[PDB]
């Protein structure tokens, strides 16, 4: 689906979207007051949503005695109810940062990203018949921020509403640029007006990333060819960085 240069490009763009830097933030760990508890890692794994749990569980099967093991009971409870409480995760941010110095922990983050976000987003693209690299990037960025749940803010509902609006999918002959433009506008509307009010401030301030994908679409860079200029947060980045 994506070239090696296109995937590194996608990762550096989404990294800029989320953290204003093309360097993947494996060691990032923060409370954002968005209802999700602690948000951590290169894809923003989260205490409330179960993806932070999967990372630590998989890592603990590779390395039973790690500094993150004591949080497994609590994370288990938090994931089971989608709870945003950060008790008692005291010390978890620092331990996540330290664990991220181990390439094997970073590798687990890569595997989870691939399993939860990249491969499902590419499977969605294939079902849609989507073939422009820009559409793949837009689906991949959206799956990371919105998730693949069944809520009206999730990627699957956004795709469904895009297809309803334009009367079909690209594999059915709807021009893919039209489908993509509709998807980006629907995505910006969801970020501005989410059904989950706890993420409203967080998501509302993140709409420049949809603007950046729209800018690439309007400039005809649907194939993600270099150089790519991203300046979502004011700072200008030319990608790929070498
Ligand atoms: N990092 C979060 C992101 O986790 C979150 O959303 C969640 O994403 C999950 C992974 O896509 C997802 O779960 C899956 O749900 C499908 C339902 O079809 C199950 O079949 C899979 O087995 C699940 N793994 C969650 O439902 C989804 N909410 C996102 C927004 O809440 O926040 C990101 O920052
Ligand atoms: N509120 C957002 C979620 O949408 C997701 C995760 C992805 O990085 O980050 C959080 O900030």
């Amino acid at each position: 689906q994506l070239t090696a240069q296109q995937r590194l490009l996608a990762d550096q763009i989404i990294s800029i979207f989320a953290n204003n830097t093309p360097e993947l933030q494996y060691g990032y760990a923060e409370v954002l007051d968005d209802g999700r508890g602690i948000t951590a890692g290169r894809a923003g794994f989260t205490s409330a949503t179960g993806d932070m749990l999967e990372v630590i569980q998989r890592y603990s099967r590779l390395r039973p005695d790690n500094i993150l093991v004591p949080f497994l009971p609590r994370l288990q409870q938090l994931a089971a109810s989608e709870d945003g409480s950060i008790e008692g995760l005291q010390g978890l941010p620092q331990r996540w940062a330290d664990a991220s110095q181990n390439p094997v922990f970073r590798q687990v983050q890569d595997d989870v990203v691939d399993e939860l976000y990249f491969q499902p987003a590419m499977e969605r693209a294939a079902e849609l018949g989507a073939q422009m690299p820009l559409t793949l990037l837009a689906l991949y960025d959206a799956i990371i921020q919105h998730g693949e749940g069944d809520d009206g803010d999730g990627l699957p509902a956004m795709i469904a509403r895009t297809t309803a609006k334009v009367n079909g999918i690209p594999a059915e002959g709807v021009d893919e640029r039209r489908w993509l433009k509709t998807f980006l506008k629907i995505r910006k509307q969801v970020l501005r007006h989410p059904a989950n009010l706890e993420t409203e401030d967080e998501w509302s301030e993140s709409t420049g990333r949809v603007d950046s994908l729209m800018k690439l679409l309007k400039q005809g860079n649907t194939d993600l060819h270099p150089p790519i200029r991203i300046s979502t947060w004011g700072d200008v980045f030319i990608l790929p960085i070498r």
